[PDB]
């Protein structure tokens, strides 16, 4: 029984987000998905289509992930990510990078080019340029935008996927919270945290306050609940449940089962999103604003 | 109010000599000893687990600070987690240098940043920030370690659970990692879920064995799923390093205490040092069924 592929894409828990910044964040949202569902319906693998969404975002000055990090206390962008394959629990992860353009992709080099799953700072660093990946100015991952950001505070994105071949997928990346302590670790590059893939099960991406998702295991718990027979949907809504309950922290997911089933849900005030499936784009922000195009 | 229980693990791996054994056994001893001497003061969870891990750490017996397994370069990289099952208040470390105790640096995480994971340079600066000895790095090599990854060139994480006479839990991991890891390599023993999770509604875990199939099935936290699901500790422990075999060919052990105070420690591995103590007595033991169950003074 091959399978109607599926991507689904996030740009990050938010609070409120301006009409006009919205409008610039939707266009590198249906981007993102546009090139994910690209890979998918070429025949592409679930995990080929995860990083190649989540390196759209990275490259997108409008997302808090490669260019366009928020800068730590220090004024520098730290980047977490991690990637992970449903049919043999395969993964990759990388904490604390700098000075890198795609975090994704080197988070891939640690999954395929060596025997463990997670590399750290000098050492991620160092393993880089080992692979060939090259060594780009901090500026030129500084925004102007995000200076002011910092400055004011002083004085996450995703995707999930599903292929033909009924393989599951998750990719994460993030530059972390605004003025974060040097090296700070978020949720992004914790498997079970900041994302899970299970053929058996599904695939979930999250965001939001990192120390929280961490707490509870958010990607693992949504899965726990569809392994109990509730719809993605029901699933969604207990792990975010518990977590504002449990811990008073608030954030997002996406989640894909193995069924097909998809769905983004939010305790957050905002968290931009989009699907592809079935030659249809949908697309949202706030919940209810829900729009669905014709994806050709 | 609730008996108070401690239990440790050294790292779950391959056969032991003959004379590690002794110098190994009297290690669990000490930590379970230091984890229960605290505990019988009426002191936390999170007290009990730091304590027995702190010993363990500081013994050059063990993988985890003082006797920590050697990477690529010939260099100490340590990683620990510690975590409390009141409300899942958590800190942890990966990557650290030239410390005697990075369970310690953990529980500063939780305590005392509005974070929960520090890494490599930032960890070894709020290190600083918070007065702890930057040691010669040449203190934590061993010649057993030396001389062992000049062999690989050409024992594993330890840990401690607890349920304190309030009923709260808590976990704490420490591990040097694996011989011949390559540079920053970090594995499970800092990632929440996996080396370790604590939670007073259902208990407390932590694990040890091949750190990136612990990572993979999220070993920790799937032991509780099955725990909340009705299972016995044991056929949770069962079920989980069950499926860790069968899905990822990995190996490990854990420790697990329940919110109402059943625990025990099981493994896949061929063996893992391990003791508990409760009700006064201690017990002890490194292969499948060889327990020794002798009095505590
Ligand atoms: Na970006
Ligand atoms: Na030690």
């Amino acid at each position: 029984g091959h399978m109607n592929p599926i991507v689904v894409v996030h740009g990050g828990g938010a609070g409120p987000i301006s009409k006009d910044r919205k409008e610039r964040v939707h266009q590198g949202m249906v981007r993102a998905a546009t090139v994910g569902y690209g890979i998918l319906r070429e025949g592409g693998s679930a995990v080929d289509a995860v990083e190649g969404a989540v390196v759209a975002l990275e490259d997108d000055p409008e997302f808090n992930a490669g260019c366009g990090s928020v800068l730590n206390t220090n004024g520098e962008v730290e980047m977490d990510a991690s990637i992970m394959d449903g049919k043999d629990l395969s993964a990759g992860a990388v904490s604390a990078v700098q000075c890198i353009a795609n975090p994704i992709k080197l988070a891939r080099l640690v999954m395929e080019k060596t025997p463990h799953c997670f590399l750290t700072d000098q050492g991620a660093a160092q393993f880089a340029a080992a692979m060939g990946v090259p060594e780009i100015p901090g500026e030129k991952l500084v925004t102007e935008r995000n200076k002011k950001r910092l400055e004011k505070e002083k004085h996450t994105v995703g995707a999930v996927a599903l292929d033909c071949k009924g393989n599951v997928a998750y990719a994460t990346s993030t530059g972390g919270i605004v003025n974060k302590m040097v090296g700070r670790v978020g949720d992004s590059p914790c498997l079970g945290a900041g994302g899970y893939a299970d053929n058996d099960i599904g695939a979930v991406s999250t965001t939001g306050h990192g120390e929280s998702i961490l707490k509870v295991n958010l990607a693992r718990l949504t899965l726990f609940h569809i392994e109990q027979g509730k719809t993605v949907e029901e699933a969604a809504d207990l792990s975010l449940g518990y977590m504002k309950s449990r811990v008073k922290g608030l954030g997002g997911l996406i989640v894909v089962s193995k069924t097909g089933d998809w769905v983004a849900k939010w305790t957050s005030t905002s968290m931009p999103w989009a699907a592809a499936k079935d030659g249809k784009l949908h697309f949202g922000i706030d919940p209810d604003d829900t729009t669905i195009t014709d994806l050709p």
